């Protein structure tokens, strides 16, 4: 079947609340978590994204993370810029093995660190680690093939950003341009998410989709169960397909 993955800002709204989303998140069908490790610096995070960041600020992540890792069983991925971590890669890595994730997602990397990626992910690999690696309709055709060669649990491919304007072309379109070059599992995230554009996609072959922002946004105007309720959907949705 189709995977879910679900994106949270890590402590988001608070601390309580959110242990409360992600439990009832993957117990409403979430097959992946996604952390947003608060970031070091501004990049590329748009309105909704970095005013969570604003609640969470100062935030002792290490514990949290521990916390939530004992509390459930799916595949937990660090949504972190390598940016904040290329000066200390090492001990960081370490740490995430250190409190039992399972993989991270470096959005920046092909972006940033191109020239890295094939030290990176041998590093990431040589640590038991999942690399789970983003790309996008700015990434060329052929990296991509590359990459989906290599990328750990599948390839990460992000739509319908939430800055600037999105590329006006039918989410079906778009994935079917993409899914023929993908040879792993391929799930798409999605920053404004229109069940127009995941039907889209599931259709088009995509193995998932990933999903946060809207989860942020039904917290803060139903609160934390209206958005449990929220992956319920999801779920059913993805369990069309
Ligand atoms: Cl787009």
């Amino acid at each position: 079947g189709k995977m879910l993955v679900v994106y949270m800002t890590l402590g988001y709204p608070n601390v309580q609340s959110f242990k409360d989303f992600i439990i009832g998140a993957v117990e409403n069908g979430a097959d992946i978590l996604e952390l947003g490790i608060p970031p070091k610096y501004a990049k590329y995070d748009g309105p909704v994204i970095r005013k969570s960041y604003d609640k969470v600020k100062g935030l002792d992540i290490w514990p949290l993370i521990e916390d939530i890792r004992k509390d459930v069983g799916v595949p937990i991925i660090a949504l972190t810029y390598l940016e904040d971590w290329v000066d200390q890669l090492e001990n960081f890595l370490n740490m995430i093995k250190d409190v039992k994730l399972d993989g991270i997602l470096f959005p920046d990397l092909l972006i940033d660190y191109i020239d890295d990626l094939d030290k990176i992910d041998g590093i990431i690999k040589n640590k038991g680690l999942k690399n789970v690696i983003f790309t996008s309709p700015s990434v060329p055709d052929l990296l991509i093939h590359k990459v989906s060669k290599i990328s750990d649990l599948f390839l990460y491919y992000g739509v319908r950003p939430t800055t600037g304007v999105p590329i006006p072309v039918s989410v079906k379109q778009l994935i079917n341009r993409v899914r023929n070059l993908v040879e792993n599992k391929l799930i798409v995230g999605f920053g404004l998410s229109s069940e127009s554009d995941l039907r889209d996609a599931l259709s088009a072959g995509a193995d998932g989709i990933a999903i946060g922002t809207v989860f942020i946004e039904e917290i803060e105007r139903n609160g934390v169960k209206s958005a449990i309720n929220l992956v319920k959907k999801f779920r059913a949705i993805l369990d069309e397909y």
